[PDB]
């Protein structure tokens, strides 16, 4: 229950320990190990993060989530604390840990649960989850803040089916992007890997997240992936085997040499999914496309995509969640850096 303040690295790390009770594990991987615990001055959920840091990698989480923390997104988690802990296995070991508010599933888990029995996703959980992603991207992009993710894939996307809500975490890789500064193109998982990334550019900008997001708008359709390559060439030939070939021109702007692979015609969206039942299809399909454009620059942006025709009816009070519970009260709650932003056809439609 009290977390052990003989774990703490130091003196700042006890007194921001003291803050919180620990209830049970949620959930280990890869990144750490994240802990369910308890604010204990407000009795608020917690997902307590001990941050395993692969020293061959800048880990950026700390520095990412203190400055998101200033905005308060409502689709984005919030920094609450961050503290030192020694090693459980071995004392020598120093281990950050982040503390933000609790989310009780994944984007993956959720969807999971409706293909493994046998059930698509109800569309309009679909629609609400993709919005709301977009949206955390539209604020990652802002030009007031820049960051990013970089890694964005179902696993890190937060949801709870129950209320309809969303929030992006996992910022490890996530970075401030400039034109005049080069990166690792070996970022994020690889199916959601942008051609330009597959390319192995060093310089790309933050449209790398709209590939990342249409390819899981895709997957919350299909059950699995789309795009599940072996390897770097694999990954460029699924993408190519499903899009269709680009123009040479396209091959060579993405080929970083500027100077070579099968002419497919591509899969029409209607062969990929087999969702004869979904009414929108179209628009959905439409808005799919126009994410998973080859050029990043050709992507749509967050705040036009927001306005796709697709989300018209989550402007309708009668609309509901599967549960019959209204949608989520802050779907077009905008912060003002973000408003100020929009264009003025972008505010008419969503402010
Ligand atoms: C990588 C990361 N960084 C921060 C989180 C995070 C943030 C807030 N809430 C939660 N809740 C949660 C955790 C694990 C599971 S699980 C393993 O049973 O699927 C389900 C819900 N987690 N996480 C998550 C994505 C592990
Ligand atoms: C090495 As890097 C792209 O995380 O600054």
């Amino acid at each position: 229950m009290s977390l052990n303040a003989a774990d703490a690295a130091d003196e700042r790390s006890r007194k921001e320990m003291d803050r919180f009770q620990v209830e049970r594990m949620a959930g280990q991987g890869t990144f750490g190990t994240v802990q369910l615990g308890k604010e204990k001055s407000t009795g608020m959920s917690v997902a307590i993060k001990k941050v395993i840091q692969d020293p061959r990698f800048r880990n950026r989480e700390l520095q990412i989530m203190q400055d998101l923390a200033v905005l308060h997104h409502p689709n984005i988690v919030q920094l609450q604390s961050y503290f030192y802990t020694l090693g459980e296995r071995d004392r020598r070991d120093i281990y950050l840990n982040v503390v933000m508010e609790y989310v009780p599933d994944t984007l993956h888990r959720c969807c999971r649960n409706y293909y493994r029995r046998q059930v698509a996703p109800p569309p309009i959980l679909i629609k609400v989850f993709l919005f709301q992603l977009i949206r955390s991207i539209g604020c990652l992009h802002l030009p007031s803040v820049n960051v990013c993710h970089r890694d964005i894939k179902p696993h890190n996307v937060l949801v709870n089916e129950a209320d309809g809500t969303l929030k992006l975490c996992d910022f490890g890789s996530a970075k401030k992007l400039s034109p005049s500064e080069p990166n690792v193109a070996y970022i994020c998982s690889r199916y959601y890997r942008a051609p330009e990334l597959i390319f192995g550019n060093q310089h790309y900008t933050t449209s790398v997240d709209i590939w990342s997001v249409g390819c899981i708008f895709a997957e919350m359709m299909l059950g699995e992936p789309i795009f599940r390559g072996d390897n770097s060439a694999g990954q460029l030939h699924e993408i190519v085997r499903v899009l269709g070939c680009p123009s040479r021109e396209v091959l060579r702007k993405l080929n970083p040499s500027h100077t070579d692979l099968y002419n497919s015609k591509g899969i029409p969206w209607s062969s990929v999914f087999c969702d004869h039942s979904l009414k929108d299809a179209k628009e959905a399909y439409d808005l799919l496309s126009a994410l998973l454009q080859y050029l990043p620059e050709d992507r749509m942006k967050p705040y036009e995509a927001l306005c796709h025709p697709y989300f018209d009816e989550l402007h309708d009070s009668a609309t509901k969640l599967p549960n019959n519970k209204d949608l989520p009260e802050d779907l077009f709650r905008f912060l003002p850096s973000e408003i100020e932003v929009m264009s003025e056809a972008q505010k008419a439609k969503l402010v």
